[PDB]
């Protein structure tokens, strides 16, 4: 089997991407944030505290003939950005782009933090990291990909995120028309439950490539590119007037700037992030200070290849017995 679904930016900045997902019988379609940095599929629901719902589409398990309470199971998750959610669990039928999993754990939120409430466009998350990070207790549950894997034509999914445009998540096949040149594969460590890999270095603009190992995670659920302070300083030093602002919470730059590109290494291959991808616009409405898309990972504890980086590539998440990651230009 295979699946193919379009993923769409939630706003003009590509802050996140939503993908329609069919849950239950008859289908209830919710728009979920596919997140390769977590491993829970959770949704706004009929059980979500009413004051914490503001415009989201909810899953109502009582209206699904295939829903079953997973008795005694609870979940609770906290994300890197400080947001959180928790609740109980149903199993139900879940389909993505024509690919169907029966008995998928669908984690129903009883509580969500303010950032989720305030984002009316995201109806929940669909985790695509390794199932070892799944938070369901006392019986840990599998991700949608883990459940689908044995039925897939090939045990892979791909992320093809657009810059200010829709893109695609495919399951079970590699679309050879969706990228240019060849795909370069690189080793993955699953020790922390993430799609963790080591980039071979970077360049700023037309500058020389610096060969240096940068361990980090491929994370579709993180907006920005978070790298070591040395690398980030080297990038922003090439933008006149750019500075790190503790008051704003990272590097800002004059909105009048033309940003240089940023290249990262994948083995001997190179992925080029155009300068425009690194512009996240005014810090507040009408400001001439703009927020940077490359930020320091210092104090996160891990480097994160988020959407800013991933959307410059066609990315293969290879879930074979020994997982790997592939990157191609597009």
């Amino acid at each position: 089997s295979t699946g193919s679904a379009t993923t769409t930016p939630i706003d003009s900045l590509d802050d996140a991407y939503i993908t329609p997902v069919q849950i239950g019988t008859p289908a209830q379609t919710l728009n979920l944030d596919f997140d390769t940095g977590s491993s829970d599929l959770w949704v706004f629901s009929s059980e979500t505290t009413a004051s914490e719902v503001d415009g989201q589409t909810i899953y109502t398990p009582s209206k699904s003939t295939t829903a079953k309470l997973l008795s005694g199971a609870t979940w609770s998750i906290s994300y890197g950005d400080g947001s959180s959610s928790s609740g109980d669990v149903y199993t139900d039928t879940v389909s993505v782009g024509g690919l169907t999993v029966t008995g998928q754990a669908v984690e129903s939120a009883k509580k969500v933090s303010s950032s989720f409430t305030e984002d009316s466009t995201i109806d929940g998350l669909l985790g695509l990291a390794f199932s070892t990070l799944n938070t369901v207790s006392p019986t840990q549950q599998k991700t949608f990909f883990d459940n689908a894997k044995a039925s897939l034509d090939s045990p892979v999914f791909t992320a093809d995120l657009g810059y200010h445009a829709p893109g695609t998540y495919n399951f079970g096949f590699i679309d050879t028309t969706a990228y240019t040149g060849s795909i370069t594969y690189t080793a993955v460590s699953t020790k922390q439950g993430f799609w963790e890999w080591t980039s071979t270095g970077y360049a700023v603009g037309s500058g020389t490539f610096k060969s240096t190992s940068i361990d980090g995670i491929a994370d579709t659920g993180t907006t920005l590119l978070y790298l070591p302070a040395t690398v980030v300083s080297a990038y922003w030093a090439q933008v006149s007037g750019a500075k790190s602002s503790s008051s704003v919470g990272g590097y800002v730059f004059p909105c009048s700037a033309t940003l240089p590109s940023f290249t990262f290494g994948v083995g001997s291959a190179r992925i080029v992030i155009p300068g425009d991808y690194i512009d996240f616009g005014p810090i507040s409405t009408g400001s001439s200070s703009c927020f940077g898309g490359i930020q320091s990972s210092a104090g996160i504890g891990i480097n994160i290849f988020g959407d800013v980086a991933l959307k410059a590539a066609f990315v293969v998440f290879n879930g074979a017995t020994t997982p790997t990651l592939g990157f191609a230009s597009k």
